[PDB]
């Protein structure tokens, strides 16, 4: 569940933080409006994991395993056992059009997977739709991402929130003028060049279900009038997601940690890890 | 009010963050529980202003001045319509005995002031009292509640940046201390209690606050523990400030606020981590205070 008030936790021991010391000196790690950016060293994850579990936490993921795509399946699931809130409760979602395709992989305590019989555009309208239906009633916290992917290392408890995005591993380092928002008026998802905190990816976003259903129906309906006026915005669905999060700030960033592609972009300095990856 | 919601902000033009350069490189401005340490550099007034207005935030301020204390409430008033809240609707609430004492100050449009005539010892009676009216008032009237101490003046800005579901602020003395200097109730009968190996901060007890229901549930719950330490005849180090620490030790902070928020520079002069001196000391006998 989601609890009203603060957790009141149990005697715990842990290095206390240092007031006189940053936790990076090299990286942001709060937003101007006093949002955490996460990276590592920024938390201490069995705080946050005692905090959680308290509330007995239950994650909902999902993913569309379309077409070739369902080859994704048995690493992105087998990786997910072994990375994504381990401890927690999971709800996996699987958006597929051949569930017979769908590998069987073994689950851990408490984790399930329910497979959904079936373009971005139509991503974005049957994540809320299908939150609707049954996301809202079945778990605490939505996380959406692309199936064509493996957890390389630990996604957790760190990132949840009512509204998180993800610092597109592109553009992190760049000014805002170079960031490829859709730029014209007409369109739904128009940023002007003097507008703009991050570029978000389109491919891991999340937060409570509710704030999940809210965004996504708010994508597929600016979407939808674009359309009418003949207009597809650059980016599709991501271009969108960025206007949705640059007026309705995100509670937490993630950085580029969770979500890298290092046979394009290498492995600079400033990723302490490399915990979500996309798969050649 | 508060929105279960994100609010939808309006086109602003303000500097980019910027990813690869830290806000601060001389202090933690995060918490290990991902709670924001407020310091001038963390944050961007113009869009936390805009995320709060635009709810219609009111703020109530809560100071106790009984007997002499009476005396800082003019200097304390009218710094904070300079300095405190600027911009939205605050509600300020006076616990005095002595209501006709309380000055005549001019007020801001949204701005109110209401003046509260006030077994145990005063620390209890001040949680008791927060509480208890809390349930009778604060809960229909406010969306916040800070409590602070009177003997105080806002020298500059103290805003929404604090705003937060539970806050506490960094204690002067002991912001750069480790956890074994801090003066935590050490007697294991207290209720207050706090061993050598646990701690995050030492919080001072002049400035605290949250949602209404989150400060309601602290001063409940140091109240209640102090009527437990009264039975066993026990009174804790640094009374409420030490059954505060304990609670924001299990309940962590939403918010954690710097030092630059309550500060005494006759006392500790001003450290360059310092950039701001937000809300200071007032000494006894200062020509405003009569
Ligand atoms: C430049 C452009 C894209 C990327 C990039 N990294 S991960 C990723 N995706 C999208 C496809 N599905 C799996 C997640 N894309 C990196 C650099
Ligand atoms: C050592 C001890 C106390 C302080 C200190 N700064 S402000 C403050 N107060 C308590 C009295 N009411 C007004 C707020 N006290 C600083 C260093
Ligand atoms: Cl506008
Ligand atoms: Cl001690």
């Amino acid at each position: 569940a989601i609890g009203e008030f603060m957790v009141s936790l149990p005697r715990m021991v842990y290095p206390q933080p240092k007031v006189l010391t940053p936790c990076r000196k090299d990286v942001l790690v709060v937003t101007p409006w006093l949002a955490p950016i996460v990276w590592e060293g920024t938390f201490n994850i069995d705080i946050l994991n005692e905090q959680f579990r308290l509330q007995n936490t239950t994650i909902g993921l999902t993913v569309f395993a379309i077409k070739k795509y369902v080859a994704f399946l048995k690493l992105f699931l087998e990786t997910a056992e072994k990375h994504f809130m381990v401890g927690h409760r999971v709800h996996y979602y699987v958006f597929t059009d051949q569930p017979a395709a769908v590998p069987r992989v073994t689950l851990g305590t408490g984790r399930q997977l329910s497979v959904l019989e079936v373009v971005s555009m139509r991503r974005m309208e049957m994540i809320s739709d299908f939150c609707e239906r049954r996301f809202l009633s079945e778990v605490d916290y939505l996380v959406c991402v692309d199936v064509d992917m493996e957890f390389r290392d630990h996604v957790g408890v760190e990132i949840l929130t009512p509204l998180f995005g993800t610092l597109h591993p592109s553009f992190y380092g760049s000014s805002r003028e170079a960031f490829t928002y859709e730029r014209r008026p007409q369109s739904q998802a128009y940023i002007p060049k003097d507008e703009g905190d991050f570029y978000y990816m389109g491919a891991f976003f999340g937060g409570s279900v509710q704030e999940v259903q809210r965004l996504t129906r708010a994508c597929h309906q600016a979407m939808m009038v674009d359309q009418a006026n003949g207009i597809e915005a650059v980016w599709h669905d991501e271009s969108h997601l960025n206007k949705y999060l640059l007026r309705h700030k995100p509670t937490k960033v993630l950085s580029p940690e969770y979500l890298w592609d290092q046979q394009l972009l290498g492995w600079p300095a400033v990723l302490r890890k490399l915990r979500f990856t996309a798969v050649p």
